[PDB]
C-alpha cells in the first residue's frame, strides 16, 4: 500500500494516471480489483491484463473457484489469490450495459470495495462493460466508503476524469 502520485479527489477516493498492472507489481497492495465477469473468464480489459501479469496463474485459479462454487451474480465479488501482483485479488462484476444489464448494479458492484480498508482498483463497467467511465467514477465516489486507488491507464481519459471531478 505504499502509493506514489496520486491525486486526493474526495475524503476517500485517490486517483493516477498510470497502468493497474505497473502499480500492483510495484506497490504489492493487500488487495487489487479486477473487472471481471461472472465465470471468471479474464479475456480482454483489465481482466485480460491482469491474468497475462500472472502468466494465467489467475485463470487456473479462477477456473477451478467457477467449478467449485459456481458464477458469480452481477454486482457481486469473490476473493481470491493476487500472485505476484497483490495479496488477494478482488473479483467485481460490473454490469455489462451493452448487454442489458442494468446500470443500477454499478452501485452494488462498487459495494464490494467497502469490505477492504484499502483497494488499488480500475474504473469498473467503463471500457469493454460500456459504461461512461465519468457515470463510473460519480458512483464509486456516491458508494464506495474506504480508500480507493483509483490507476487509469489512458491519459486523455484521466484528465477529463480530473476537470470533471475538481
Ligand atoms: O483506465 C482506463 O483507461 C480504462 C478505463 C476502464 C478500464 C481501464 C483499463 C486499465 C488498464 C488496462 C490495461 C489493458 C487493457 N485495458 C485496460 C483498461
Amino acid at each position: 500500500n505504499s502509493f506514489s502520485g496520486y491525486l486526493k479527489l474526495t475524503d476517500n477516493v485517490y486517483i493516477k494516471n498510470a497502468d493497474i498492472v505497473e502499480e500492483a507489481k510495484k506497490v504489492k497492495p493487500t488487495v487489487v480489483v479486477n473487472a471481471a465477469n461472472v465465470y471468471l473468464k479474464h479475456g480482454g480489459g483489465v481482466a485480460g491484463a491482469l491474468n497475462k501479469a500472472t502468466n494465467n496463474a489467475m485463470q487456473v485459479e479462477s477456473d477451478d473457484y467457477i467449478a467449485t462454487n459456481g458464477p458469480l451474480k452481477v454486482g457481486g465479488s469473490c476473493v481470491l489469490s493476487g500472485h505476484n501482483l497483490a495479496k488477494h485479488c478482488l473479483h467485481v462484476v460490473g454490469p455489462n450495459v451493452n448487454k442489458g444489464e442494468d446500470i443500477q448494479l454499478l452501485k452494488s458492484a462498487y459495494e464490494n470495495f467497502n469490505q477492504h480498508e484499502v483497494l488499488l482498483a480500475p474504473l469498473l463497467s467503463a471500457g469493454i462493460f460500456g459504461a461512461d467511465p465519468i457515470h463510473s467514477l460519480r458512483v464509486c465516489v456516491d458508494t464506495v466508503r474506504t480508500n480507493v486507488y483509483l490507476a487509469v491507464f489512458d491519459k486523455n481519459l484521466y484528465d477529463k476524469l480530473v476537470s470533471s471531478f475538481l
